[PDB]
Order: structure tokens, then sequence, then C-alpha cells
């Protein structure tokens, strides 16, 4: 089981930064995390930066952690995500 998946910044620019993939077994917390940290942003804590599914430019989902990533992603659009500051 595998999914493909694209993450981009709000710190810097968006439309495509780079590409994680993700199992079923990695959850979403987890991809908070290991995105930013793939994003160089392994000091920082998800606590302060959350990440974003982003569709086309209407209906954008917040990805929180009690959500299964392959639940959450939607597959049907675009799967790009953001990590955006909340603080």
């Amino acid at each position: 089981d595998c999914c493909i998946i694209r993450v981009s910044l709000d710190v810097d620019n968006g439309n495509m930064y780079k590409s994680i993939l993700v199992t079923s077994q990695d959850k979403a917390p987890a991809v908070i995390r290991k995105a930013m940290d793939k994003h160089n942003l392994e000091e920082e804590e998800p606590e302060d930066y959350e990440l974003l599914q982003i569709l086309s430019d209407d209906r954008k989902l917040k990805i929180p952690e009690n959500a299964n990533v392959f639940y959450a992603m939607n597959s049907t659009a675009n799967y790009d995500f953001v990590l955006k500051k909340r603080t």
C-alpha cells in the first residue's frame, strides 16, 4: 500500500515543493511532522504549524491528528498539502 502526496509551504511558496510517499501505517500527525520535517522544520512543533489539503481553490481541507491520511486525503481532484503556521 502507498500513496503519493504533494507538499507545499505557506512560509515561502506553494503549487509544488516536494512529494512524500505515505503508507496506511504512518498516521496523519506523524505525516504532519514528516512533511514539515522534510521541509527541514524538524525543530518546530505542529503545535505552531499544521497541514492542509488543497483541492482547487474552494474546498480546502485542514488535516488534523485524528483523521487517517488514507481517508482524509481526497484523490478525487488534487492532492496538495500546504503547511501553514497558525500562531
